[PDB]
């Protein structure tokens, strides 16, 4: 009947002889009350994925802008953003109401993500942030931390942490969340009692508490296009200039910038030359989603390409 198992101290796989794992399991049953050999049972079927650390390892003008955004931008998809818009127009006008995070944002990032669910990822979440937990250790400390999370989600959600299956980063779901992103602002948006990432409703409430948990402000700009070139300046999303500054390099808004007196430099690669962008906070939130310009810019182009699209 009941097999404690007190004896079996030592666990097959390829994390046997694993300090880290061991580490991992004791933090887990002192910190947590979970059972040493229930967890050893879990991590001896975890696999070390050497392409998963070959990957993070790894993580002009010639176009590049360009190349990038045809990987999200074009007929198919925004056609099939447009037809996810309005199955979950409900719950993404529901999200609108509650956090002020636009229905095209929402629609844009869980486009980019995973095309509306149609990739959410072949890799088992166990298998990768144990990989990166214990044989990586330049990131090995937020890892291990995503991995404490995820087996107290798989407990709480009474999920099977084998079962589940996501990035080479461990994330899940239609947003591609990380197990510390669903601790700290995943919700049940669909009502159920259960907040599921592989449920659309709760993706969409969960995204936009995301952002607005991340400084979204309702109805301001994103980011706006400048007329003109500013070669001298460093840029990217991280980068600050005052709107003086960046006037006297030689760039106008092609919309009001309104009380904003500063934005950081985009420059996009567009095959023939640069395109220069007056980046503003919310750009900046969309960021803290996925730490890229690029990312940021297909996000918020889908969102828009699809809202003209549903009007059309
Ligand atoms: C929504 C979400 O969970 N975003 C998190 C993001 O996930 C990214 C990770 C990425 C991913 O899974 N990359 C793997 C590469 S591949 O596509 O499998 O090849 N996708 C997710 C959503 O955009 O990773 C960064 C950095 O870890 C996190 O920032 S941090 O807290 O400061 O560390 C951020 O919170
Ligand atoms: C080569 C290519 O075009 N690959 C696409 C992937 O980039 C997409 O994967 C998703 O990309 C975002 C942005 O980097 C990640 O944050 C997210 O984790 C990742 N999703 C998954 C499930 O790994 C994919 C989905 O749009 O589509 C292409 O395969
Ligand atoms: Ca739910």
């Amino acid at each position: 009947m009941v097999e404690p198992q007190h004896n079996v101290m030592q666990m097959g796989g390829d994390f046997a002889n694993n300090p880290n794992a061991q580490q991992f399991i004791d933090k887990m049953v002192n910190k947590h009350g979970f059972d040493r050999q229930q967890l050893q049972e879990i991590l001896s079927q975890a696999k070390r994925l050497d392409s998963v650390l070959r990957l993070m390892d790894n993580q002009g003008p010639n176009g590049a802008w360009l190349r990038y955004r045809k990987k999200f931008i074009t007929p198919d998809n925004v056609q099939n953003g447009v037809v996810f818009w309005n199955q979950y127009e409900d719950a993404l006008n529901r999200a609108w109401q509650v956090y002020g995070v636009p229905p095209e944002i929402i629609v844009g990032i869980i486009g980019v993500e995973t095309r509306w669910g149609r990739v959410m990822g072949k890799t088992r979440i166990l298998d990768a942030l144990a990989t990166l937990s214990f044989n990586y250790p330049r990131r090995a400390e937020y890892f291990s931390g995503e991995l404490e999370t995820f087996l107290l989600m798989a407990r709480d959600e009474q999920d099977d942490p084998l079962n589940l299956k996501g990035s080479f980063a461990g994330a899940m779901g239609y947003g591609q969340f990380m197990p510390s992103s669903y601790k700290q602002y995943a919700v049940d948006f669909s009502g159920d009692g259960h907040i599921n990432l592989w449920d659309p409703v709760d993706a969409i409430g969960s995204v936009a508490n995301y952002f607005k948990a991340h400084g979204w402000v309702k109805g301001d700009q994103v980011a706006v296009m400048a007329n003109g070139q500013a070669p001298g300046l460093p840029n990217g999303f991280k980068t600050k200039y005052s709107i003086s500054q960046l006037a006297a390099a030689g760039l106008t808004p092609q919309q009001p910038l309104g009380n904003h007196q500063q934005a950081s430099l985009l420059r996009l690669d567009v095959g023939t030359g640069y395109q220069y962008w007056y980046g503003l906070p919310n750009f900046y939130t969309i960021t803290r989603y996925n730490h890229s310009t690029h990312y940021a810019m297909a996000v918020w182009q889908l969102g828009q390409a699809v809202a003209l699209a549903r009007v059309q």
